[PDB]
């Protein structure tokens, strides 16, 4: 069962899941049963599914099993503070999408895969690794005793898989810029309609981005340490770009590491702040994410001074 401190702290947007890996499944089970009912998901099947998902994450610095559960927690907190907006089915799908969205991630971007001429880039031209993460999710669901959705109708099964596919694909940050621009225009013209499936899919897309980027919404000591893991992958990809004979972008070039604070500023300005600002406009109870993001922007500004 869940320790008292976790029981309380799990409801905070800036919760950190801790360094004990064997506790994470229980944290995920608690979140999905609190969000979607103890009804649905036979415990045994869910646990089996969870353990296989874990097994298919890699021991990379950032896009690892810990990241999956952390992204799932952020989604939990959004859903807990916006009661009555999403269906039981959506809530289950979104939480599973979050757990699975980075399956088999090797710590390299779609861009590197393209430049490498990796076989995945020939299979899936755009959102290469995300299409792969979704395929891996379906493959795991298809394993004996792993169908956590087995009690759903055929129609609901197809429904939930589609929710998951769109949610995983939306974690391709390249898609975020256009998604956010459209949502913002709809907000400002007052035409956003959550009963319109296309608008709804967009809002879910932004939620997925907001959860994926959530390191910037933790408290500063957590944000700062997490940035170390983020750069560890970027710099490893930059080394690999150099090995292909391509000069990496500055963000991936360890020779430019002294410019991290300026790079962070750019990221918060162009990506993080607009993302959480748009999210708060649509879902006001997500305000704490924006506040924490702004606090971290200030800390980065403080580093530069
Ligand atoms: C939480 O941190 C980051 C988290 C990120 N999470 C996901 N993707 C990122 N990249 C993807 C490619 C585009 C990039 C981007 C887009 C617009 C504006 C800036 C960056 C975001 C992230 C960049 C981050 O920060 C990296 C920031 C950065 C940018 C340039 C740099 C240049 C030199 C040194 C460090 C640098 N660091
Ligand atoms: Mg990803
Ligand atoms: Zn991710």
């Amino acid at each position: 069962n869940l320790p008292a401190r976790i029981c309380r702290d799990i409801e905070l947007f800036h919760f950190d899941i801790g360094p004990f890996e064997n506790m994470w499944p229980g944290i995920f089970v608690y979140m999905i049963h609190r969000s979607c009912g103890t009804s649905c998901f036979e415990l045994e099947k869910l646990c089996r599914f969870i353990m296989s998902v874990k097994k298919n994450y890699r021991r990379v610095p950032y896009h690892n099993w810990k990241h999956a559960v952390t992204v799932a927690h952020c989604m939990y907190a959004i859903l807990q503070n916006n009661n009555g907006l999403f269906t039981d089915l959506e809530r289950k799908g979104l939480l599973i999408a979050c757990l699975c969205h980075d399956l088999d991630h090797r710590g390299f971007s779609n861009s590197y895969l393209q430049k490498f001429d990796h076989p995945l880039a020939a299979l899936y031209s755009t959102s290469t690794m995300e299409q792969h993460h979704f395929s891996q999710t379906v493959s795991i669901l298809q394993l004996e005793g792993h169908n956590i959705f087995s009690t759903l109708s055929s129609s609901e099964y197809e429904q939930v898989l589609e929710i998951i596919r769109k949610a995983i694909i939306a974690t391709d940050l390249a898609l975020y810029f256009g998604n956010r621009k459209q949502l913002e225009e709809m907000y400002q013209t007052g035409s956003l309609n959550l009963h319109n499936q296309s608008h709804r899919d967009r809002v879910i897309g932004l939620m997925m981005t907001a959860c994926d980027l959530c390191s910037v919404t933790k408290l500063w000591p957590v944000t700062k340490l997490t940035a170390n893991d983020i750069y560890a992958e970027f710099w490893a990809e930059g080394d690999e770009m150099k090995k292909l004979g391509i000069q990496p972008i500055p963000m991936m070039d360890r020779d430019k590491r002294d410019e991290v604070p300026q790079g962070q500023l750019g990221f918060y300005n162009a990506v993080a702040i607009p993302c959480y600002t748009t999210l708060t406009q649509i879902l006001p109870p997500t305000e704490p994410l924006l506040k924490a993001c702004r606090d971290n922007l200030n800390q980065w500004e403080k580093v530069i001074r």
